[PDB]
């Protein structure tokens, strides 16, 4: 299973040296939401252009105008690109449209997806290949986490890869590991760690511990 | 009736040049999301630097992260920041109270809101105070309306401010006219015309005709 870092509160210029600090130990470089609003498709850009051997994913979260919104993210060198589970499936199938001209990935978020089951059977019927349980930063905040979606994603999935996040810490990667998700997704614990090569180096150990 | 023009797939040299063309007749510019991933909030300052007197919404549409990604918007110079109505009430307050703090103001973007009455009455009682129904320019390409949406708004909403966006041009903006929405949002009817000066002036003649 891989690593994916999500880069949401930095600056460009803060993630560009933070990244030296961790990049060895992280398969997927995310740039988070806030991130690309901030400095727009220049952040996928620079990190791509820095670390080419890497991964990149776009957190978009897109929600409308999938095709359009999807190329100029893919054209400007991410590897993957989230859209929103809760949108129509006509925006979905549009990003991953995209992503077959482009040779890249679609990951559908769920994040504040009511009904898994249903929505799961649906979007991969509909083309979906990847999907992302996801309990959003906001959520967290209010106590809550993402293993019981997890959960529930696995036993409904038929064929798609499976990535997760939520707050996830070198505390709690064990449990999800021992799930076996795809990608594991990591924000917070590592960005605000005191030692962020430490906790990095943490993590990606479990995730190779479990084969 | 307010005329809010969606800027969506314009670069940011493109935007400041198509402005001159029709900001006399618009009383809302929207940096759409595209446009805002485009660029990122450079976008929005210098939009909000040339039309110092014009109101500008950036279109985030927020699913996470609320307070934070509200905040950058804001302190962009943003007058309004979107945030999605299908996210959880907890990213939505999140939102609002970054708004209060800059005496600014949340737009609900209540895009594929599956059960719109249940959902207002959610919002409005959880502090709402501004709404938009919106069917999105992929759905607006399977041949969708939003007046269908605007209706039931209309029925349900019990004081809140009330906008309406999907694919309206100078040909069908009577109909909603008519039924006493706060905010006409108009984009590609506009952006795409070939006499843009004249939509514009057609669409807000309209909106003008309903004291």
């Amino acid at each position: 299973m891989k690593l994916q870092l999500a880069l949401d509160e930095l600056t460009l210029p803060e993630a560009m040296v933070f990244m030296d600090k961790v990049v060895d130990d992280v398969d997927i470089i995310e740039v988070g939401t806030p991130f690309l609003i901030r400095e727009g498709v220049n952040a996928i850009k620079a990190i791509k252009e820095k670390y080419p051997h890497k991964e990149v994913l776009a957190d978009a979260k897109i929600m409308d105008g999938g095709h359009f919104e999807s190329q100029l993210l893919f054209d400007a060198g991410a590897d993957y690109v989230t859209v929103l589970g809760v949108t129509d499936v006509l925006t979905i199938q549009s990003c991953i449209r995209a992503a077959k001209e482009a040779g890249k990935q679609v990951v559908v978020d769920m994040i504040c997806v009511d009904d898994l089951p249903a929505r799961v059977r649906l979007l991969e019927e509909a083309g979906a290949d990847m999907l992302a349980v996801h309990t959003g930063t906001d959520q967290q905040a209010a106590g809550r986490k993402p293993i019981d979606d997890l959960i529930t994603m696995l036993k409904v999935r038929r064929k798609a890869r499976i990535a997760v996040a939520g707050g996830i810490s070198s505390q709690t990667v064990k449990d999800y590991a021992l799930l076996g998700p795809d990608v594991v997704i990591v924000g917070s614990a590592i960005t605000h760690a005191a030692d962020p090569a430490g906790e990095a180096r943490k993590i990606s150990q479990v995730l190779l511990q479990h084969h």
